[PDB]
């Protein structure tokens, strides 16, 4: 009953950083959430155990 | 006795204009330092001569 809705997968974006800086940067990026479907078949808890 | 240690080579740096400027940007850049071994050999001198 759980499933992982993704528009925009994972990856990588290099040379982001100021025009004409001495520098490197670099990130990641995504675009995604989650669905649950039957919501009492499943339970959490709370406390030790 | 003098000698040059170079960190990062000069070299000429291209396309550092402004995004989507109409223009052309590039520069020199470089960085290094300057040793001296024996000072007892050298001299400076000041004045007319």
């Amino acid at each position: 009953g759980i499933k992982e809705r993704v528009l925009r997968a994972t990856k990588p974006e290099n040379d982001i950083q100021q025009v004409g800086q001495d520098s490197i940067k670099g990130q990641w990026i995504g675009e995604f959430g989650l669905e649950v479907n039957h919501e009492e078949t499943m339970a959490f808890a709370g406390g030790i155990a």
